[PDB]
């Protein structure tokens, strides 16, 4: 792998200061090869109950001084708690941490993003390739955590990602969620009624529905305090437009050929409803935060939720409120969901299953490490 994984850990902080010191001196000058099997019998020696704990992902060795330089300087301050997601450095003295997960759905991406600076467009998603494509390395990603005991306190779904978080949950088995998947990209990627798409907000729900009033768009997507995504067919979208430039709010066209999260997935929720009834559905056995209805998922009928959810709103902000969570961890492919909880002010990191870089998969195992929530990182070492 190109990052690899390094962790330990020590009955308290004092004892932490010391094998940190000697690990730093033993890791100055190793070649990656040497790295590599240091890692390894860090790994294999450091599991199980590990009350004070480091996890750094690095790309070599002086990357590994470094972390434990930053380690060491906390530490020395009387620091018990260090993680910068984006930098894959996690620090726990006294965890375990409560740990929320994350499941993606589709990339958002922006119509023409510039440029030159701003200051031939991008293509949409094939939504019917997409949705399976991006549950089958969700899926995966559970297959990661099950191999690695992981003990998460809940998790929430980005629209998609909400049937991978109940798949997660024991509502449905993967081959029936994949199955799903399948059905509901079909579903979704029938055209509209008429041309359609989405524009995004940099504005708060409020904002968004003053821009949004008596225009015919609607909140599609309520991601957080700095981002509301709109949609509705393009002349409606075209009186936000215009609304947002009078207001000096940024309005950003995004590459989709669809008005999802509308009433114009109406069609598409009804074929859904096909699908979703012919299933074997439990109830959920572990939390999920809905970003359909902004709130614990309880006796819901399933249908009926995820049929609605093809037309309401997307309830990211409500939902990762509810997750009381010192760390998340997202669980699928890409950042998509690290990215909008970063800008909410958590603290989020992605495995990124299914990636060429080993990345994701490094950083998002030592931050479920350092945390508590697995007790031991040898997988990350087997089967290279
Ligand atoms: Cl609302």
């Amino acid at each position: 792998p190109d990052h690899e994984l390094v962790v330990c850990g020590a009955p308290d902080a004092a004892a932490l200061t010391g094998l940190l010191t000697r690990v730093r001196a033993a890791a100055t000058a190793l070649s990656r090869p040497e790295l590599t099997d240091l890692a390894a019998g860090l790994a294999a020696a450091h599991r199980g109950d590990v009350p004070a704990r480091f996890a750094a992902a690095v790309r070599d060795a002086d990357g590994l001084v470094a972390a434990l330089d930053r380690a060491l300087g906390h530490l020395a301050e009387g620091g018990r708690r260090l993680l910068d997601a984006g930098r894959g450095l996690f620090l726990v003295v006294g965890g375990p941490l409560r740990v929320g997960l994350l499941f993606p759905g589709q990339a958002a991406p922006v119509h023409a993003d510039r440029g030159a600076l701003g200051h031939k467009p991008a293509e949409p998603v094939d939504t019917a390739v997409a949705q399976p494509a991006i549950i089958a390395d969700s899926l995966a990603g559970i297959r990661w955590l099950d191999r690695l005991g992981a003990r998460p306190v809940g998790a929430l779904g980005h629209s998609l990602g909400e049937l991978a978080a109940l798949s997660w949950a024991g509502a449905l088995d993967a081959d029936d969620t994949l199955a799903l998947a399948r059905a509901r990209g079909e579903a979704m990627s029938a055209a509209t009624e008429a041309p359609s798409g989405m524009l995004s907000l940099r504005a708060d729900l409020a904002a968004a529905r003053e821009l949004a009033a008596g225009t015919g768009a609607v909140v599609a997507v309520d991601n957080g305090e700095r981002h509301v995504v709109v949609a509705g067919t393009r002349p409606e979208l075209d009186r936000v437009a215009e609304a947002a430039r009078h207001a000096g709010i940024e309005a950003t066209p995004l590459a989709v050929s669809h008005a999802f999260h509308s009433p114009l997935m109406a069609p598409a929720a009804e074929a859904l409803r096909r699908a979703a009834g012919r299933l074997p559905w439990r109830r959920p056995e572990r939390p999920v935060a809905s970003t359909v209805t902004g709130a614990w998922w309880a006796d819901e009928d399933p249908v009926e939720v995820l049929v609605r959810q093809l037309t309401g709103p997307v309830r990211f902000r409500e939902a990762l409120g509810l997750l009381d969570a010192d760390l998340l961890v997202e669980v699928g492919p890409g950042r998509m969901l690290s990215a909008l909880a970063e800008a909410a002010g958590r603290t989020a990191v992605s495995l990124d299953a299914g990636a060429a870089s080993a990345a994701g998969m490094a950083a998002g195992t030592a931050a479920l490490f350092a945390a508590g929530a697995v007790d031991d990182a040898t997988p990350f070492f087997a089967g290279r």
